[PDB]
């Protein structure tokens, strides 16, 4: 497995904005507490899950645990930067998995809620 994505970086300027605070306290929190959140709460462990090809296919991994920690650490400059992480997480799931698989249907339901919350 690759190292998980960074959640802080001393060279990367930090920032707080109203939108980023909304992303943490409304958007992320509602997705995090949803029953379908669990496969998305930690970086994919391709070794433990016997998914040897996961990081062969997925070169920009992302998960809500990393997003949560980024938000809490003020890692992002702006909301768009965080939005991009969410979108990467969902697109990865759709690229890697079969349509029809539970995990895809779960991600689709989270993404629907996400889009409702950031409209
Ligand atoms: C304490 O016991 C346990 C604690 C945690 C787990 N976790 C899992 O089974 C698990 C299952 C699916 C996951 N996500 C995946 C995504 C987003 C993919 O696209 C493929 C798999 C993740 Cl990251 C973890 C098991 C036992």
């Amino acid at each position: 497995n690759p190292p998980p994505p960074e959640t802080s970086n001393p060279n990367k300027p930090k920032r707080q904005t109203n939108q980023l605070q909304y992303l943490l306290r409304v958007v992320l929190k509602t997705l995090w507490k949803h029953q379908f959140a669990w496969p998305f709460q930690q970086p994919v462990d391709a070794v433990k899950l016997n998914l040897p090809d996961y990081y062969k296919i997925i070169k920009t991994p992302m998960d809500m645990g990393t997003i949560k920690k980024r938000l809490e650490n003020n890692y992002y400059w702006n909301a768009q930067e965080c939005i991009q992480d969410f979108n990467t997480m969902f697109t990865n799931c759709y690229i890697y998995n079969k349509p029809g698989d539970d995990i895809v249907l779960m991600a689709e339901a989270l993404e629907k809620l996400f889009l409702q919350k950031i409209n």
